[PDB]
């Protein structure tokens, strides 16, 4: 029997677990396991021969590449920005969006919108969504730690569904939710913004034209056949159906 020990991001545990059990229907001669203590721990475990594959929700560093790391994307965790429907703005650049998030822009007029104070609805700081927006927008747009902090008087809520409800009740408001909640936001009569003139769709997220997403990547360090086989399953149509059945966005196959 072959053994493929995998480690990495906590966010994809039930996807990896289902992939393991479904791949076992095809090939019961490999034992695959997933231990989810985080992306960085997974990559460290890969380099130390504890894992043969790491699953990461963050981009590899140059040091990791220099140590031989290679990656293939297999899923996306995208976020979208929703507003109350009386703000007529339909599009925002990443730069301006980051300045709303960090409090440098606090009235819609500052970007040509109506004269109306912005009510920013933020997520709780323990959430994955908060972490993703901080990492994807604030930490990339702003040079210093002090600048790369959220506006401190945001209206804080503890779930995607509550961002939608709060946005529906709060005038001139903006919040962020996972892509999977787009339908719910529309049914509630809210508006989803384009970012850099790009709406978040499977095509624009796959092309990397829509910028607000984490790329979930398979990381290896010539692989064992057992590893190649499992990765081939992960990126297969069945693998990708599992990704989407569990609320993430798949790649093209």
């Amino acid at each position: 029997e072959k053994i493929v020990s995998i480690g990495g991001s906590t966010t994809v545990s039930p996807i990896l677990d289902e992939m393991i059990l479904r791949y076992d229907k095809i090939n019961n001669n490999t034992k695959v396991t997933y231990d989810a203590q985080g992306s960085s721990v997974g990559i460290n475990g890969l380099f130390n021969k504890i894992y043969k594959i790491a699953i990461s929700s963050r981009d590899l560093t140059k040091e990791e590449i220099e140590q031989g790391a290679k990656e293939t994307v297999f899923a996306y965790d995208a976020l979208i920005f929703i507003t109350s429907p009386e703000i007529k703005i339909t599009n925002i650049t990443e730069e301006n969006l980051a300045k709303i998030l960090n409090g440098e822009i606090q009235n819609w007029k500052q970007v040509g919108g109506p004269d109306a104070k912005i009510n920013f609805i933020n997520r709780d700081s323990s959430s994955g969504s908060y972490s993703s927006i901080k990492d994807l927008l604030l930490n990339k747009i702003f040079k210093t730690h002090e600048e790369a902090q959220f506006r401190q008087d945001g209206i804080v809520v503890k779930s995607n569904g509550e961002v939608i409800e709060k946005t529906s009740l709060t005038p001139h408001s903006i919040g962020y939710i996972g892509l999977g909640y787009a339908k719910n936001s529309i049914e509630k009569g809210l508006n989803i913004l384009s970012v850099n003139s790009t709406y978040p769709t499977k095509e624009t997220i796959n092309s990397n034209k829509y910028t607000i997403k984490r790329n979930l990547i398979i990381v290896t360090n010539y692989e064992d056949k057992s590893v190649t086989q499992f990765i081939d399953f992960m990126t297969s149509s069945t693998g990708q159906d599992i990704v989407e059945e569990q609320g993430f966005l798949g790649i093209k196959t």
